């Protein structure tokens, strides 16, 4: 998915899209491509234990420094363990191993924090009609996430803007600075144009997604 990822990125900046005669952004917004999952809070705890994060949905995760995942569903109860090498297990917290107890402690944990402390990303959108975080890392600029099912998200720390890019719809959805959500095809960006704020993030999120094809 994310060889699919880069070469839409790739197309896109290629058209050059914000230096169009008139740019029409507009006409690319889709409102069918609106992404089912996205990363509304999230917490790095990497000194100690690892990432944790919050999905739209309310379901909790963990990717642990050991390179493995916890998820709690919004349910309260069902778990998903990930191994390493992305073995999955499915459990609950009712009935769990003993060997996850620490872990399930630390989920609880993460999961109190970003209860009590932290704004969700996109509270006022309604998702379209679970997967686990592969990976994230930071740079100076912003935090990248990589989603299971091949969604990428970016968040850029100094003006809180975020863009949530996903290779199966071929989708952006753009957070700007007055946190307002708008969602384009890919495609279409490519035929209409957009402006240049956008267009300066799809030139860096195609870096950073051949950065994350690098490891």
């Amino acid at each position: 998915h994310l060889s699919d990822l880069l070469q839409q990125l790739t197309s896109v900046n290629a058209s050059k899209p914000s230096e169009r005669g008139l740019v029409r952004q507009e006409e690319a917004e889709d409102p069918a491509c609106i992404p089912i999952f996205w990363v509304s809070k999230w917490v790095d705890y990497s000194d100690k234990y690892g990432l944790g994060y919050q999905l739209c949905d309310n379901s909790v995760g963990v990717l642990f420094n050991d390179s493995t995942r916890l998820i709690l569903y919004n349910d309260g109860d069902s778990l998903q363990y990930i191994e390493r090498d992305g073995t999955e297990s499915y459990l609950t917290v009712s009935s769990h191993p003993n060997s996850l107890m620490k872990k399930i402690t630390l989920l609880n944990y993460f999961r109190n924090y970003m209860s009590e402390h932290l704004l969700k990303a996109g509270a006022n959108i309604t998702p379209r009609e679970l997967p686990y975080l592969r990976t994230w890392f930071r740079t100076r600029s912003a935090i990248i996430l990589h989603l299971s099912n091949g969604t990428v998200q970016i968040n850029f720390f100094q003006d809180h803007t975020k863009l949530i890019l996903c290779p199966l719809m071929a989708a952006v959805t753009y957070i700007n600075e007055k946190r307002d959500f708008q969602t384009y095809r890919l495609s279409l960006l490519e035929e209409y144009g957009c402006c240049k704020e956008l267009a300066s993030r799809l030139r860096y999120a195609r870096t950073m997604v051949d950065k994350l094809l690098s490891s």
